[PDB]
Formats: C-alpha cells, structure tokens, sequence
C-alpha cells in the first residue's frame, strides 16, 4: 500500500541521516568508500562482501533496506571485514580496529537513541508479509 511505501521511505531518510552523521565523522574517513584495488591489491582476494558506508548510501537509495535489522547488518560487515583484515598487534592495524568498533558502536548507539521501536517492529511485520 502507500502507506508501507510511506514506513519504507521514513526508514530511507532515518537511514540516511545515521550514515551521514557516521560518514561526517573524520574518525570513518577510511570507510566512506571502497577500498583502492591499487593500494590494496590481496583487499578483494581476503574480504570476499566489502561494504563502505558509499555503498551503504547507495543500497538505502535502491531501497535495499526493509528494516534497521538489515542496515545494521551491513554496519556489522564494515567493522567485522576491518577486525579480518586488519588483526595484528602493530599499531596501523589496531587503529584501524578501534575505529571499525567505535564506528558500529556508534551506528548502534544512535539507533538506541532515536529509533522507535515500534516503528522497527512495523517495518520487519511489513517485509516479512512480503
Ligand atoms: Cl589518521
């Protein structure tokens, strides 16, 4: 109907506005886009579901996202790919760790703040009637 058109394009411009206060965030420089097959030729041969939070804008525009469940999903990839790639003690790498980490928590955290929950819950009955 149009009004669950209407609950998918709220949960749009939601999405929208969590991922840009992230993307704004000069701590999640590195994962506003995809990583350079130049710099990092092994990038695309060890994480096999890359995700940046471009690609994030982008799936919420093709209407990819149904719930904040699946958003934050892809949150959870761009943190869990970086924590794979990136595991070793030296400092390069554990920077890279901390930021991942703070930037789901932080994704998580706004989303405990400004997220109805009964909003959520309509969205996941729409998608699973679907
Ligand atoms: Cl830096």
């Amino acid at each position: 109907s149009m009004q669950e058109e209407d609950t998918f394009r709220e949960l749009r411009i939601f999405l929208r506005n969590v991922t840009h206060r992230l993307a704004i965030d000069k701590r999640f420089r590195v994962f506003t886009k995809p990583v350079d097959p130049d710099e990092v030729p092994d990038y695309v041969t060890v994480i096999k579901q890359p995700m940046d939070l471009s690609s994030v804008i982008s799936k919420i525009d093709l209407h990819k996202y149904l719930t904040v469940k699946d958003y934050l999903r892809d949150i959870d990839l761009i943190c869990s790919n970086a924590l794979e790639y990136n595991p070793d003690r030296d400092p390069g790498d554990r920077l890279i760790r901390h930021r991942a980490c703070a930037l789901r928590d932080t994704a998580y955290a706004i989303i405990k703040e400004e997220l109805d929950e009964d909003f959520e819950q309509l969205c996941e009955e729409i998608q699973e009637s679907r």
